[PDB]
C-alpha cells in the first residue's frame, strides 16, 4: 500500500438527482 | 498492493438521473 | 497485485438515466 | 496478479438510456 | 495471472437505447 | 493463465438499440 | 492456459438494431 | 501507506437533490 | 502514512436538498 | 491449452440488423 | 489442445441482415 | 471570441534562472 | 475563434535554466 | 477557426537545461 | 479550420537537455 | 481543411539529450 | 484537406540520445 | 486530398541512439 | 489524392542503434 | 492516384542495428 | 494510377543487424 | 496503371543478417 490510492464511494438514492457542477481553468507558462 | 489503487462504486437508483458535469483545462508551455 | 488496479462498479437504475458530462484538454509544449 | 488489472462491471436498466459524454484531447511536442 | 487482464461486464436492458460517446486525440512528436 | 486475458460479456436486449461511438487518433513520431 | 486468450460473448436481441461504431488511426515513424 | 490517500465517502439519500457548484481559475505566468 | 491524506465524510438525508457555492479565482504574475 | 485461444459467441436476433463499422490504420517505418 | 485454436458461432436470424463493416490498412517498412 | 481565453508569454533571459515556487491545497466537503 | 484558445510563448535562454515548481491538490465530495 | 485552438511556441537555448516540474491531483466524488 | 487544431513547435538546442517533468491524477466517481 | 488538425515540429540537436517525462491517470465512473 | 491531418517533423541529432517518456491510462465505465 | 493524411519525417543520426517509450491502455465498457 | 495517405520517411545513420518502444491496449465492450 | 497509397522509405546504415518494437492488442465486442 | 498502391524501399547495410518486432492481435465479434 | 499495384526493393548487404519479425491474428466473427 506504499503508493495506494485507496477510493470507496456507497450511493443509494429514492426518486433523487445529482448535479455536480466543476468548472476548472489552468494554463502554466 | 504496493502500486495498488483501488477504486469501488455501488450505485443503485429508482426513477433518478445522474448529472456529473465537468469542464478541465490543461495547457503547460 | 503489486502493479494490480482493481476497479468494480455495480450499477441498476429503474426508469434511469445517466448523463456523464466530460471535457478535458492537454497540451504540453 | 502482479500485473493484474481486474475491472467487474454489473449493468441493469428497466426503460432506461446510458449518455456517457467523453472529450479528451492530448498533445504533446 | 501474473500478467493476467480479467473483464467481466453483465449486461441486460428492457426498452433501452446505450449511447457511449468518446472523442480522443494523441499525438507525440 | 500467466499471459491469460480473459474477456466475457452477456448481453440480452429486449426492444433496444447500442450505439457506441469511439474516435481515436494516434501518430508517433 | 498459459498464452490462452478466452473470450466469450452471448447475444440475444428481439427487434433490435447494434451500432459500433469505431475509428482508429496509428502511424509510428 | 507511505504515498497512501485514502478516502472514503458513504451517501443515502430519500427524495434528495444534491448541487455541488464550484468556479476555478489559476493561471501562473 | 508519512504523507497520508485521509479523508472520511459520512453523508445521510431525508427529503433534503445540498447547495455548496464555491467561486474562486486565482492569476499570479 | 498452453497456446489454446478459445472464443464462442452464440448469436440470436428476431427482426434485426447488425452493423458493426471498423476503421483501422497502422503504417510503421 | 496446445495449440488448439477453437472457435465456435451459433447463426439464427428471422427476416434479418448483418452488415459486418470492416476496413484494414498495414504496411511495415 | 466570445469565450476566447488569449494568453500570451514573451520570454528572453541572457544567464539567468527561473524559480517559480507555488504551493496550493483546496479540499471541499 | 468562439471558442478559440490562442496560446503564444517565444522562448530564448543563452546560457540558463528554467525551473517552474507547481504543486496543485483539489478533492471535492 | 471556431473551435480553433491555435498553439505556438518557438524554443531555442544555447548549452541550456529545461525543469518543468507539475505536480497534479483531482479526485471528484 | 472550424475545429482545426494548429500546433507548431521549433526546437534547437547545442549541448543542451530537456527535462519536462509532469504528474497528473483525474479520477471522477 | 475544416477539421484539419496540423502539426508541425522542426527538431536539431548537437551532443544534447531529450527527457520528455509523462504520468497521467484517468478513470471515469 | 477537408479532413486532412498533416504531420510534418525533421530530426538531426549528432552524437545524441532521444528520450521520450510516457504513461497513459484510461478507462470508462 | 480530400481525406488525405500527409505525414512526412527526415531523420539523420551520427553515433546517436533513438529511445521512443510509450505506454498506453484504453479500455471503455 | 481524394482518399490518398502519402508517407514519405529518409533513414541514414552511421554507427548508430534504433529503438522504438510502443505497448498499446485498447478492449471495447 | 484518387485511392493511392504511396509509401516511400530510403534506409542506409553503416555498422548499425535497428530494433523496432511494437505491442498491439484491439478486441472489440 | 486511380488505385495504384506504390511502394518503393531501398536498403543498403554494412557489417548491420535488422530487427523488426512486431506483434498484432484484432479479434471483432 | 489503374489497378497497377508497382512495388520496388533493392537490397545489398556486406556480411549482414536481416530478421523481419512479423506476428499477426485476425478472426472476425
Amino acid at each position: 500500500h506504499s503508493q495506494g490510492t485507496f477510493t470507496s464511494d456507497y450511493s443509494k438514492y429514492l426518486d433523487s438527482r445529482r448535479a455536480q457542477d466543476f468548472v476548472q481553468w489552468l494554463m502554466n507558462t
